C-alpha cells in the first residue's frame, strides 16, 4: 500500500468566491503496480500530486504515503525515496547533461563513482546526444527526456511522473513503457503517472478517472471496459451522469553566473567603470575659463598678444600688467579686446565669461590712493578700480571666477609692499583664517560625494542580484523541484547568503582599490571599519531583495518597485548635496532612511579620521542593524499570508 | 485545393549543426474536408503552419494556399480569409471577453452589431462564463476556450488550429468536433487540425503522418487501417519505414495602461515625486550652521546668552558685539564658550563649525588701527584681528562660512564709516564687481541642475516603456497573432509612436508645471521652444528603445543593457557638474553623447534667455535630430541579419 487518501477536502478562495478544487476523495495506490490518473483538466491532478509530495496541505482528511504523513517524520517521501518529474521543464540552463546529473546525484547523497554508470545507461536508453552539450542548446523534446532521466536516476521506490510522454517518438514511447513495466515487476517500485491522453494509459494496472474533484471510477482497464461494454477507454470516460547538499548548491550558484557573460559584466565590470567615470568628471575644478581683458595702458595688437612688460623692483611702472601676472594661470585664459563695449559683447555671447577693463589712468590713480589714506577724493576712487562684468548664470563657475580675481589681488597687494621693505601683514582683512581643524584650505567636491557613491553601488547591486535570482528560480519551478529532493529551505537560504557575501566582497575590494589607491581619495580613518561598514550595507541591501522577491511574482513588477525607491532614496540621503539644505521637517524624516546615517558615518571616517567611539560614527552601524532586522521581519510577515 | 505544398525544403541553424525541418514535403488539402497533421514533435508541424500562413519563407519549393502564394497580394491569407489559433495562448490580459471580441472584430472589419450575435452564440456553445470576467482571471482551460472562440467569430473559409483540445472536457470535445464536422459539410470551409492526439484525430477526412521532415502516408483513416491491416492508428504509425485597424490599436494601447495601476504610478506619479524631492533638497543653501563664539569683552552668562549691547551712533564702544550684529541670522547660529581652548574642543567634535575668539582688547586695537594706518605696529595688527578656526571637511558648507564671515565685515566696515560722516566707497577693494550680465549676484545650484533633470526623466522613461512594450508583447506571440489577422507592420509602428507621443506629452506638462509654476525656477527664454526640445528628447529616447528591443529577447537582458548605458551618460553629459571639469580628451568624447549638447542648449534657454538663432542653442536641436536618425538606422541594420 503505497499511497492512501481519505476524505481529502481542499479549497481555494477567501470565502467570497471559493473554488472547490478537491472534494470527497478516496484513492489507494497498491504497491508494485502502475497507477494512471486520467483527469480532464490539469489542475486537480496537479493539486493532488502536490498534496501527495508534501508541497501543499489539506484542509480536512488524511494522506498516508509510503508509510507516514508527507513532509514530516515517520517517512522519507521528501528525499531520496521518491522520484518526481514536474509538469513543466524544471531543469537548470547553462548546464551540461553530465553537470545536471552530477548535481542531482550529489543532492541525493549518491557517490560520484556510480553516477557515471547511470548516466551512460540513461544516455544509451533514452537516445540522447553527447553529455557535453548544454541543456539550453537542446530542443524542446529532448529537455523532457533529460528531465525523465533526472527523475529516473537514483532508482526510487515511488515514481510520480507528470506526462512523461508528450511528444516522444513512438519507437521510444514503446521502449519507455517496456522499461516502466519491467522495473515494477514483483518489486516495491510503484508508478503514479498522470496524463491528459486517455488512450496512452491502457498499460496501467489500475486506472482512476478524475472529474469535478472526485474519482468517478478506479479499477483495472480490462474490468473497466468489460463491465461497461465500451470498445475503447474514450467511450468509458463519457459519463453523462547538511554538508554535501550545501556544497552542491554552492557549485550551482557559482556556475549559474559564471556562464552568463551579461551578468558578470553587470555586477563586476559596471561598478569599476562607474567609479572611474565619477572620479574623472565629477568634483573637479573648471580649467578652460576665458576672460576678455581690456588694457588701455598698452597698445592693442592681437586677440592673443598684448606685450605686457614692466619692472619688478619698484617705481610702480604699470601696475596693470603686474596684477595680471598674479592671476591663476590654470583656470583663467586671457583674451584681449580693444574697447570696453566690445568685451561686454563677447560676454553676452559665448566667447568669454567676463571683462576686466583696466583704465589708462589706473597706474597713476592707484599709487595716489594707497599713498593718501582716508582723505582720497571720489575721483581717484573711481579711476583706480577694476570693472568686472561677470556671467553669473553658472553658480560653480561664478564662484571660481570671483575667488580667483580676489585672491590674485591679495598676492598683488602683498607683492607691492614687501618689495619696498614693508610689512606684508598690512594688506590683510582683520578676519584672519587660521589653520583648518579638519581638511585643508582647498577642499574638493569629489571627496564629499565619494562616500555616498561607495555605499550606493554596494547597496543597490545586491537588491538587483538577490531579487532576480530568487524570482527566476521560483517562477520556473526549480525551487519546488529541489525541495522534493530533500533540500530544506534553511540550506537554500544559507547557500544564497554565502554566495551573495562573496560577490559583495569582490565588489567592495574593486571599488575601494580603484577609489583610494587610484585617483587618491583620502582615507584618514581606520580602513578596517570602512570595509565592515561597506559589507554591512551590502547585507542590508540583500535583505531588501528578500522583501521585493516575496511580494512581486513577476519579474517586471519587481524592477519597478526596486527603481521606485532607488531614486527617492538618492535625493534624501544627502549623497550629492549636504543634508543641511533641506527644510527642518524634511530633515527629521530623512535621518530614518537606510542610507542616510550610514553615508554620514562613512564620510566622517574618510574626511575627518574619526574612530568608532564617536557618536556620529557608530550611529551608522546601529542604523543598518535595525534596518536589517526590520527588513527580515517584513519579509516573514509578508510570507505569512502569501 | 485549399493548400498545395510541393518540394518544400527548409534549413535552420549553422553549417556545423544543420537542422532539416522540412525535406521534400508533398501535401495537398482539399476543400470541405477536415485535415489532421499528426507528428512526433511539435516543431516541424509548427514550422509548416508558419510557412502556410506566410510568416516564414521556404528555401526551396512552392506553396499555393487559397489561390496563390502566401502574402503576395494574389492570395489573401493574411487577413479575414484565415482562422489562426496559435499553440500558445496569445491573448491580451486585463481584457474582458467582450472587449477581446470587439477588438478582434474591429481588426477584421466587422460591424459592432453582428459581433454581439457571434459573441452570444460562442459563449453558450463553448460554455464560457459571463462576458464581463477578465481574461487574466480565467483558468487555463477557459483561456484556451476563449482563444478558440477568437478564431471562429469572423467565419473564415480556412481554419488553422494548433492543438485545439489539450485539456477540454470530453463532452465539450464531442460538441466541438460535432460543430467542426457540421461547418465543413456541403461548404467551402476547410479545417486543418494539428495535434499530438493520435487517436482523437480520427474524424478527420485525411490524415498526414509526419516524420523526419516528410510525410510517411497521407490518406483516409479507415483506408489506412484497411490497407496496413492494423486495428488502431498508433499501430499504423508504429512503422519502421485601413483606418479601422489604427483606431482599434490605439484603443487597445491606451486601455492596456489604464488597467495596470503599477504602470500608471511608475510613469505618471514617479516624475511628480522626483521633481518635488529634487526641488526641496538639492541646491538649497545650508541654514543650520553653528559657530562657537568666544567674546572676552563681556561676562560669560550661558551657552545661549551673552548680552551683546553697544551704542549705535559713534564713539566705538565695543565693536565686537557690533560686528556680530551684522552677521546673517539665516545661516549662522551663535554659541558662547568661555575659553578659546574650550571652543576648539567643540569644533573637534560635532558641536560647532568654527570659532571666532574676539580678544579682550579688540575695541582699542581695532580703533587704533583704522585711525593709524600704513604704519601700525605689529602689536596692534596682531591684537585687532579675529581668529577663525574652520572645519573645512565639507566644501559647500566651508564656502558658505567663509563667504558670510567676509561679507558681514563689509557691512560692518561700511557702517563704521558713514555713521561718522564719511563716504562708504572708501571701504571697498579695487576689484569692483559691476551688475552681472546674466543671472544675479546670488545664484542657486538647483537652477544649474534643473535643465538636466528635465531631459533625463523624459529621455530615460521612454526607453523603459518602449523596450518593455515591444518585448513582452512580442514574446507571447501577440504580434504574430495580429499579423495573421491582416495588421501590417507599418500600422503597428505608427500606433505605438502615437501612443508614446501622447504619453510623453503628459509627462512634459507635469514636469514643467511643478518645476516652473510651483517651485519658481525662472524661464527667461522662449517657453515654446523649451517644450519642443523636451518632446524631441522623448522621441530620441523612444528610438533607443527600438534598438534595445531589436537586440534583446528577454526582459532581464534588456534592462541590464538599458541600465548599462543610463549610468555612464549621467556622469558624462554634465548634468550634476559643469562640463569644464573633465579633461580635454574626455570632453571631446562626451560632447557626442545624446544628452550632452541638448542639456547645454536647454540650460542657455532657461538661465540666459537665448533664442534659437544662437549657435549654442540650435546645436542641441541638430544633435537630437542626428541621434534620432542614427538610432533608427541601427535598428534596421540589426533586424537585417537577425
Ligand atoms: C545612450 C546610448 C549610448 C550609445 C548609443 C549606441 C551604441 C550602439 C548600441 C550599442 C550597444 C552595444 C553592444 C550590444 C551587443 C551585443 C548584445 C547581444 C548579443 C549577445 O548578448 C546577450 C544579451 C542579449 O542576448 P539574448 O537574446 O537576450 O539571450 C538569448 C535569449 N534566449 O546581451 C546582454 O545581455 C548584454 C549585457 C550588457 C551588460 C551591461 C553592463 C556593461 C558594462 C560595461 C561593458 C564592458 C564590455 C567589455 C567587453 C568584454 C567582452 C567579453
Ligand atoms: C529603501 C527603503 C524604502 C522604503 C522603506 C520601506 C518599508 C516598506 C517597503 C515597502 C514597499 C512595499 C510594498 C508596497 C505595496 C503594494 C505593492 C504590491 C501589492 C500589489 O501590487 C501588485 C504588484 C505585485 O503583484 P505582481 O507580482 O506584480 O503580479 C502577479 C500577478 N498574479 O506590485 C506592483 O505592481 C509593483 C509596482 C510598484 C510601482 C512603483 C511606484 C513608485 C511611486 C509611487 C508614488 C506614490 C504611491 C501612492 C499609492 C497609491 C495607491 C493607489
Ligand atoms: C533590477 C533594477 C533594480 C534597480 C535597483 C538599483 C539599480 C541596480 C544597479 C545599481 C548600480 C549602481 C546604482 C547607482 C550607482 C551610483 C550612481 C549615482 O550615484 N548617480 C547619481 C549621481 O551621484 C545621479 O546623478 C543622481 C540622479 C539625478 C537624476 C535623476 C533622474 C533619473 C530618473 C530617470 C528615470 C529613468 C527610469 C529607468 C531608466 C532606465
Amino acid at each position: 500500500h503505497a499511497v492512501c487518501v481519505r476524505h481529502a477536502f481542499k479549497q481555494y478562495g477567501s470565502k467570497k468566491n471559493p473554488n472547490h478544487v478537491l472534494s470527497d476523495l478516496n484513492m489507494t495506490v497498491a504497491k508494485g503496480t502502475i497507477y494512471g490518473l486520467l483527469g480532464a483538466s490539469g489542475c486537480g491532478k496537479t493539486t493532488l500530486l502536490s498534496c501527495i509530495v508534501g508541497r501543499r496541505r489539506l484542509n480536512t482528511g488524511e494522506i498516508w504515503v509510503l508509510g507516514g504523513k508527507p513532509g514530516t517524520k515517520g517517512s522519507g517521501v521528501p528525499g531520496k525515496r521518491v522520484g518526481y518529474m514536474p509538469q513543466e521543464i524544471a531543469l537548470y540552463g547553462e548546464f551540461s547533461i553530465k553537470e545536471t546529473m552530477m548535481y542531482f546525484g550529489w543532492i541525493f547523497g549518491m557517490e560520484s563513482s556510480e553516477i557515471n554508470e547511470r548516466l551512460q545507461f540513461l544516455l544509451n536508453f533514452l537516445d540522447l546526444p553527447s553529455q557535453n552539450r548544454l541543456v539550453k542548446n537542446l530542443s524542446g523534446g529532448q529537455q523532457r527526456r533529460v528531465s525523465f532521466a533526472v527523475a529516473l536516476m537514483h532508482d526510487p521506490e515511488l515514481l510520480i511522473l507528470d506526462e512523461p510522454t508528450v511528444g516522444v517518438d513512438p519507437l521510444l514511447r514503446q521502449s519507455i513503457w517496456n522499461h516502466l513495466v519491467q522495473i515494477t515487476k514483483d518489486g516495491n517500485k510503484t508508478v503514479i503517472i498522470t496524463t491528459h491522453y486517455i488512450e496512452e494509459a491502457r498499460q496501467a494496472h489500475t486506472i482512476g478517472l478524475m472529474r469535478s474533484g472526485k474519482l468517478l471510477a478506479e479499477e483495472s482497464p480490462h474490468v473497466l471496459l468489460s463491465m461497461y461494454g465500451c470498445q475503447s477507454l474514450e467511450e468509458v470516460f463519457l459519463k453523462l451522469s547538511s554538508w554535501g547538499k550545501i556544497k552542491a548548491l554552492l557549485q550551482k550558484n557559482f556556475l549559474r553566473m559564471w556562464r552568463n557573460v551579461g551578468v558578470m559584466l553587470f555586477i563586476f565590470a559596471l561598478p569599476v567603470m562607474q567609479v572611474i567615470l565619477f572620479c574623472l568628471a565629477i568634483g573637479r575644478d573648471p580649467t578652460g575659463l576665458k576672460l576678455a581683458i581690456v588694457n588701455h595702458e598698452k597698445n592693442y595688437t592681437n586677440q592673443s598678444y598684448q606685450e605686457c612688460s614692466f619692472d619688478y623692483g619698484c617705481k610702480f611702472s604699470y601696475l596693470s600688467c603686474r596684477y595680471l601676472n598674479n592671476l591663476r594661470n590654470s583656470t583663467i585664459l586671457k583674451e584681449y579686446y580693444p574697447d570696453p563695449e566690445s568685451a561686454v559683447d563677447a560676454v553676452k555671447q559665448g566667447h568669454a565669461w567676463g571683462a576686466l577693463y583696466f583704465t589708462e589712468n589706473f597706474t597713476d590713480a592707484l599709487v595716489a590712493r594707497m599713498a593718501l589714506g582716508k582723505d582720497a577724493d571720489p575721483e581717484t576712487l573711481d579711476q583706480s578700480e577694476v570693472r568686472v562684468w561677470l556671467d553669473m548664470s553658472n553658480q560653480q563657475i561664478g564662484i571660481i571666477l570671483q575667488r580667483d580675481l580676489q585672491l590674485s589681488y591679495q598676492d598683488f597687494a602683498k607683492d607691492l609692499l614687501g618689495a619696498c621693505e614693508q610689512n606684508p601683514d598690512l594688506a590683510e582683512i582683520p578676519i584672519s583664517f587660521k589653520e583648518p581643524i579638519y581638511g585643508s584650505n582647498k577642499p574638493s567636491f569629489t571627496d564629499f560625494v565619494a562616500p555616498g557613491v561607495i555605499l550606493t553601488i554596494v547597496f543597490f547591486l545586491a537588491v538587483a542580484l538577490t531579487s532576480s535570482a530568487l524570482i527566476i528560480e521560483r517562477m520556473e519551478g526549480l525551487l519546488d523541484r529541489s525541495w522534493v529532493a530533500g533540500v530544506t529551505p534553511g540550506e537554500i537560504l544559507f547557500s544564497h547568503v554565502v554566495t551573495q557575501f562573496v560577490v559583495m566582497c569582490g565588489q567592495t575590494a574593486l571599488v575601494l582599490i580603484f577609489m583610494i589607491l587610484v585617483f587618491g581619495v583620502q582615507c584618514k580613518g581606520d580602513i578596517g571599519w570602512v570595509i565592515v561598514l561597506t559589507i554591512l550595507q551590502g547585507l542590508c541591501g540583500m535583505c531588501f531583495g528578500f522583501v521585493i522577491s516575496a511580494i512581486c511574482e513577476l519579474e517586471r513588477n519587481a524592477i519597478q518597485l526596486a527603481l521606485g525607491s532607488f531614486y527617492p532614496t538618492l535625493l534624501l540621503s544627502g549623497v550629492i548635496w549636504p543634508i543641511e539644505g533641506m527644510p527642518t521637517v524634511l530633515r527629521y524624516v530623512s535621518t530614518f532612511l537606510p542610507l542616510t546615517l550610514a553615508t554620514t558615518s562613512l564620510r566622517a571616517m574618510l574626511t575627518r579620521g574619526w574612530s568608532i567611539a564617536e557618536p556620529a560614527v557608530y550611529y551608522g552601524f546601529l542604523a543598518t542593524i535595525i534596518w536589517i532586522v526590520a527588513f527580515l521581519t517584513i519579509s516573514m510577515l509578508v510570507l505569512r499570508f502569501k
